[PDB]
């Protein structure tokens, strides 16, 4: 939900290993790519176009966190590290993370409003990139899988308290 924050204290793990807590990435905008790493349909499709819209928009790592996430929570840091390996994601500026247990993945999918459900082997869920402020909280939510660059650069805007002196609000 716009305007809503999302839980610090929720536990991730990158493709290295690396645990972290959400709250350590405070401090730059943060985008995040909710997708599940044997998703043949809408996750290549939504993972491509943002490798074709990220480099125009600046440095992961530097002037925002890209934080591709799964929310399959059969999927191991194997999972994570192949999916990564895959995209040719750099896995420092822009992260392919796990939850740690399924409480953080609830929380995490909680905050966002996304759900998911099956569909025989697959999941039928949302195509949706969030784009939270550098204090967690929702900015902006992009649907689908088709991204132009306007939509992103008012999300980081937005995420940046940016772009708003047009108006009296």
């Amino acid at each position: 939900s716009l305007g809503t924050y999302v839980p610090g204290d929720i536990t991730l793990v990158d493709s290295y290993g690396n645990e972290f807590q959400l709250k350590n990435l405070k401090g730059k905008p943060i985008i995040l790519s909710p997708i599940y790493t044997h998703c043949r349909a809408a996750c290549p499709l939504i993972t491509k176009s943002l490798l074709k819209v990220i480099p125009k928009l600046g440095t992961p790592g530097k002037d925002f966190w890209v934080i591709t996430f799964t929310f399959d929570p059969k999927d191991t840091l194997e999972d994570i590290k192949r999916f990564q390996k895959e995209y040719g994601i750099d896995g420092k500026g822009w992260k392919v993370v796990k939850a740690k247990t399924s409480e953080d993945l609830f929380k995490l999918l909680d905050a966002i409003d996304f759900r998911f459900m099956t569909a025989g082997n697959d999941f039928i869920h949302p195509n949706v990139v969030v784009v939270l402020s550098p204090e967690l909280q929702i900015k902006d939510y992009i649907y689908g899988v088709n991204y132009n660059y306007l939509e992103f650069v008012n999300a980081l805007r937005l995420a940046r308290g940016e772009g708003h002196h047009h108006h009296h609000h």
